[PDB]
């Protein structure tokens, strides 16, 4: 019942707090193609990445009513859970805007 409603090309990081740096998300270093899904059932939303190489998830993540998207620069924005930061650092200053309108999207509905 989930469908995506975008795709853009990024890697996809997280801030690892106990070393205060950013590491790639699952450990696996390169881009991602990254979804924003729509399950219509409930009204939900999520963050689902994969390696474009060999197709590995490494970010699955909710979107919440009032999540804070922080646009830090025209390639690089990140959000917080309570486990960790998530960054999507874009191929292209496009993708980053094609995937934010999306986000953007979602949290005006929820
Ligand atoms: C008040 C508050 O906690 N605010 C949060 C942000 C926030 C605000 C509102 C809602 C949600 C969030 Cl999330 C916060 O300040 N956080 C999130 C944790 C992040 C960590 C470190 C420092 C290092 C300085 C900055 C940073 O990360 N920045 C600069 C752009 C720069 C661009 C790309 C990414 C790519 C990986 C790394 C690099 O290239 O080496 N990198 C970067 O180096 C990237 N920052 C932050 O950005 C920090």
């Amino acid at each position: 019942s989930e469908q995506s409603i975008c795709q853009a090309r990024a890697a996809v990081m997280v801030y690892d707090d106990a070393n205060k740096k950013w590491v790639p998300a699952g450990g696996s270093t390169g881009f991602s193609r990254v979804h924003i899904y729509h399950h219509t059932g409930n009204n939900t939303f999520r963050v689902v990445g994969r390696k474009i190489q060999d197709h590995q998830v490494v970010i699955n993540c909710a979107i919440p009513k009032g999540l804070k998207y922080n646009q830090a620069t025209q390639t690089f924005h990140q959000w917080r859970d309570a486990r960790q930061v998530y960054g999507l650092n874009f191929g292209s200053k496009e993708d980053a805007n094609v995937f934010a309108s999306a986000m953007m999207h979602a949290l005006e509905v929820l």
